[PDB]
C-alpha cells in the first residue's frame, strides 16, 4: 500500500548523518581525513548530468566489445567485459555503473588489494568494498569475500553485482545518492563513508555514457519532506 519513502526534512537528516561516532571522511592531502559537519551537510545536499540521481538498477545496451574498450588498462579488470555483461544480465545491474564503481574502488584495476588476499592455497578477491576485506578479516572468516567463496576476480564481479541487487536495489535504494545516504533511513545502511563516494562513481559514468552515446534512466530529485 504505502509507497512513500520521503520520511525525513533534509535537517532531520542531516543532523543524523552527524550523529556520533558516525564516520564521514573525506579526501585531503592526500589521504583520507574525518569530514566536519558542515561538509557532511554539503556533501548530501542536492545540486555529473544528474548521474547521481539516477536508476542504476536498469540494463544498457553495451557489448562486449564496448565494455572491454572501458577495461582497456585496467590492471585485474582488463578483459573482464563479458563477465561484467554476464553479472548485468543475471541481477539486472547497470553495467557501467558496474564497471565505474569497479574502477573507482580498485584503483583503475592497478591497486594492490585488488590482486586478493591470501588464505590457505586460495586467493580472495573483492572490487566494490563489500564488507571487511582485510588480512585479519579474511584470516578470521569476518571477511564477506571469503564467506561467498569469491575466489577469482570472475567470482567477484559476479558476487558484487548480486550483492548490490539484493543488498541495496531490492532495498529501494536504487541510484547512487541513495546508496550513499539513504535518505528513507539516513546514516544507516549507507555504502561508504567517502562524502565523495558518489560523485567518483557517477564522474566515471558520465564519461561513459558521452563516449557511446547511452541514454540515461530515470532521474529522482526529491528525497526529503
Ligand atoms: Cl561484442
Ligand atoms: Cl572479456
Ligand atoms: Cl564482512
Ligand atoms: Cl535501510
Ligand atoms: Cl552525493
Ligand atoms: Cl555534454
Ligand atoms: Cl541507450
Ligand atoms: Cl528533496
Ligand atoms: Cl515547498
Amino acid at each position: 500500500a504505502a509507497a512513500n519513502d520521503v520520511n525525513y526534512s533534509f535537517d532531520e537528516a542531516v543532523s543524523m548523518q552527524q550523529g556520533k561516532g558516525i564516520v564521514q571522511t573525506k579526501e585531503e592531502d592526500g589521504k583520507f581525513v574525518e569530514a566536519n559537519n558542515n561538509e557532511i551537510a554539503k556533501a548530501m545536499t542536492i545540486s555529473d548530468n544528474d548521474m547521481k540521481y539516477m536508476d542504476i538498477t536498469e540494463k544498457v545496451p553495451m557489448s562486449e566489445s564496448e565494455v572491454n574498450q572501458l577495461l582497456k588498462g585496467k590492471g585485474i579488470l582488463e578483459n573482464r567485459g563479458k563477465v561484467f555483461l554476464e553479472a548485468q544480465e543475471k541481477y539486472e545491474v547497470n553495467v557501467i555503473y558496474l564497471v565505474s564503481h569497479a574502477l573507482v574502488e580498485t584503483g583503475n584495476g592497478k591497486s594492490e588489494l585488488a590482486k586478493g588476499i591470501k588464505d590457505g592455497k586460495k586467493r580472495y578477491y573483492n572490487f566494490f568494498g563489500i564488507g571487511a576485506f582485510d588480512s585479519s578479516a579474511v584470516r578470521s572468516g569476518k571477511s564477506y569475500a571469503e564467506k561467498e567463496q569469491w575466489t577469482s576476480p570472475d567470482k567477484a564481479i559476479i558476487g558484487g553485482a548480486k550483492f548490490i541487487r539484493n543488498e541495496y536495489f531490492e532495498n529501494n535504494q536504487l541510484n547512487l545518492y541513495q546508496m550513499r545516504w539513504n535518505p528513507e533511513n539516513p546514516a544507516q545502511h549507507q555504502y561508504a563513508s567517502d562524502i565523495r563516494w558518489a560523485d567518483k562513481i557517477a564522474k566515471l559514468m558520465d564519461k561513459s555514457y558521452k563516449q557511446f552515446g547511452i541514454k540515461k534512466d530515470d532521474i529522482r530529485q526529491t528525497y526529503y519532506k
